[PDB]
């Protein structure tokens, strides 16, 4: 079952009582490169989006039946 | 009727990952809301239909 | 405004030109308001392929 | 600029099913790669019609 | 072990008594949709590059240690 | 004489895949040759190093 | 067009190692996506030296 | 003009522009001729990494 895009569920707490969601295409690729710390030097993978500590992320992925 | 209401409540989501970068999404709000926070800014994406 | 109304019904749809090439799109059906059989006399999955139309159903799911 | 990109290339595509109704889709058009042994795309056919749909992004507010 | 990109070793007869072999960085993607047939109104996935009956191709993918 | 070598002998190469479509791949011919054939067609890459 | 973004970016690299000797690559640069919270790119550095490898693309024969 | 002397020796390259970038980059290493060691009296992989240089190194192995 071939995988076509991943989608991501977000969610966060606005400061005002109450959260907001949101149903998400992350804007990346076209390359696609392995991805790594942007204010490290370590090579080790760190992929995207990277997360945030304000913001809840899941990842959802769409395949073709 | 259906087709404004499909190409409405569209957003470019842009949030702070603590990390010195921005991620960035083009986003359908699940319903002045939606509010932002600290770290998550909005953008209202509008959509025309070019006339055929 | 909930998950499952905007994320249903998504497809792969492709079509021929006419003219030696076909055509691809990744797509969101709009389903139709009123049935229009509703009142037909001799009263079908929608959406409907065509002879030059086929269409291919997408699967959301969770990262496992 | 991936912004851009991914604004690019949505239609509202409706063709004749044949059987008495349209169906309507809104899509991306996924650019065609293939190295043919070169017209203007996507291409209408008699029964596809294509509109485009056109993103303008505002400014963030205040 | 993470997937970073696919070479192919292809080989094929001249015609003249030799084979020919080359490691080969196939020119596609960008985009890296799903693929169809070329020539045929179906869906069903036909990954690409397509295959040759005159040349033989072999995978091989490179990731990171 | 080490660049000059790794620079050498990389190929555009485009078969014809029988379904109306060619495919093409950059390559290293793994060694006048490389010869064609019916199928299969090559042009050559040269690779200048820009001075700095 | 993929041939041509296939042969953007290709560099002769070439660093200091502190040790006495330098290291030399050919390689390939990975555009860098990340949305900083605008200098041209690839940088040098003190210790690493970069030269654009240019590939042109001879006619095919006959 | 075989198979594993093209294919040996493939990295990723990452290093410090010094001015708050990172650069990165997929390579094949250029193994030197000769050993600059081979007659030092006090006689170490290579390729050597430095302060501002992290390289880690690719696999290549067959579609299973």
């Amino acid at each position: 079952d071939t995988h076509l895009a991943d989608l991501y569920l977000l969610k966060y707490d606005t400061g005002l009582g109450v959260y907001e969601s949101f149903i998400c295409k992350y804007l990346e690729d076209s390359n696609d490169y392995i991805a790594s710390h942007p204010q490290k030097l370590s090579l080790d993978e760190m992929p995207r989006p990277l997360e945030s500590e304000t913001v809840s992320l899941r990842q959802l992925i769409v395949s073709v039946l």
